This record gives structure tokens, sequence and C-alpha cells, in this order.
């Protein structure tokens, strides 16, 4: 049948490529553990070199269901 609904969902760029470093301008794909703030790769190298930076994805795993052990 045709009648009914259809997924084919989609969404423009609203918050996908809008989270960039205000100092560099590079999409922030990391999260500092010292100041618990978002930062770019160029930052973890300079801005936050000492602090313990972790890929945003990693910081999330914590919020969501527990995660398995892995020696990053
Ligand atoms: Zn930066
Ligand atoms: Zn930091």
């Amino acid at each position: 049948g045709s009648s009914g609904s259809s997924g084919q969902l989609l969404e423009p760029i609203r918050d996908f490529e809008a989270r960039k470093c205000p100092v560099h301008g590079k999409t922030m794909e990391l999260f500092c553990q010292t100041d618990q703030t978002c930062i770019c790769y160029l930052c973890m190298f300079q801005e936050h070199k000492n602090h313990s930076t972790v890929t945003v994805e990693e910081a999330k795993a914590e919020k969501e269901t527990e995660s398995g052990p892995s020696s990053g």
C-alpha cells in the first residue's frame, strides 16, 4: 500500500557544524576534563596541553549506559 507515513527524515545544519572553537574556529570535537569545557584539536595541543582532554564521544559514553574497559 501507499497510504500512511514514510520516514525519509532529514535535517539541515543547525548544531552539527556550529560548535567550533571561538579562538580557532575549528569544529570542537573534544572535551576538557579539567575545566569540563569543549575545545578543538588545536586547543588540546596548545590551549589545553597539560589538562586531560578526551574526545567528546568519550565524555558522552559516561552519561549513557556504562561502557566497556578500554586502554585508550
Ligand atoms: Zn581552539
Ligand atoms: Zn582545560
